[PDB]
């Protein structure tokens, strides 16, 4: 719309590209996405629009104009990669880390109460503000209408044509990793490194830890069998409380994989607090 003045890219999708941009008659900053027009696309994100919460970005406007379509969101002022990257040298106080996963964790279980999907949960959709806040962004958008596969599910990349909720608990059990360990937990460049990567870490599955994953799409009977490893070793800094509940978040089988309501009350976040990030805008 002529009714905003973009200031900057604030990034790209293959859903559309983000704009910092002023209302040029309100001078309010929002983050502008120019979607890149059927009706059910246009029904289910409205239906979005409704879908507010603390813990996920809000949509301020959805405008279907001259047969495009926008949507105006709020404007944060950083997203987590870039956090984590101007914090690899010390790394994101544990506190905080924890401050953050539980804030998600609770955005997520509002949504899933509501039975909407993230699907594409990444640090680049995770947005933070100066106030020790947390946010799910670009969400609701994937059902509605190079691609990084370091967060997606197994049961997506063995063909699972009906994934549910647990596919975004097992996105953020794999940024809750990458945000203690300073490094990406699977990070494939193909579909099939991306399974294997898994599988080296989580060892092969098969059916005594996932019923009915032989039987899956894209399962091959001749994948390599590799055995699991400790999660001391793959999440070394985290204590106990924090690796059993990433352990949780990382189960093969999707009706095993704790819920995110499940994970609140895990004794993890017995002593969460919200500390204030060290911001750099
Ligand atoms: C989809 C929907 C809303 C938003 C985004 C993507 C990215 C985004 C969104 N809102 N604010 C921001 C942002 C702020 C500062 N730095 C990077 C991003």
């Amino acid at each position: 719309m002529e009714n905003f003045q973009k200031v900057e890219k604030i990034g790209e999708g293959t859903y559309g590209v983000v704009y910092k941009a002023r209302n040029k008659l309100t001078g309010e900053v929002v983050a502008l996405k120019k979607i890149r027009v059927p009706s059910t696309a246009i029904r289910e994100i409205s239906l979005l629009k409704e879908l507010n919460h603390p813990n996920i970005v809000k949509l301020l406007d959805v405008i279907h104009t001259e047969n495009k379509l926008y949507l105006v969101f709020e404007f944060l002022h950083q997203d987590l990669k870039k956090f984590m990257d101007a914090s690899a040298l010390t790394g994101i106080p544990l506190p905080l880390i924890k401050s953050y996963l539980f804030q998600l964790l609770q955005g997520l279980a509002f949504c899933h109460s509501h039975r909407v999907l993230h699907r594409d949960l990444k640090p680049q959709n995770l947005l933070i503000n100066t106030e020790g806040a947390i946010k799910l962004a670009d969400f609701g958008l994937a059902r509605a209408f190079v691609v990084t596969l370091w967060y997606r599910a197994p049961e997506i990349l063995l063909g699972c044509k009906y994934y549910s909720t647990a596919v975004d608990i097992w996105s953020l059990g794999c940024i809750f990793a990458e945000m203690v360990t300073r490094r990406a937990l699977f990070p494939g460049d193909s579909e099939i490194d991306q399974l294997f990567r898994i599988f080296r870490t989580l060892g092969t599955p098969d059916e005594v830890v996932w019923p009915g994953v032989t039987s899956m799409p894209d399962y091959k009977p001749s994948f390599p069998k590799w055995a699991r490893q400790d999660f001391s070793k793959v999440v070394p800094p985290l204590d106990e409380d924090g690796r059993s509940l990433l352990s949780q978040m990382l189960h093969y089988d999707p009706n095993k994989r704790i819920s995110a309501k499940a994970a609140l009350a895990h004794p993890f976040f017995q002593d969460v607090t919200k500390p204030v990030p060290h911001l750099r805008l």
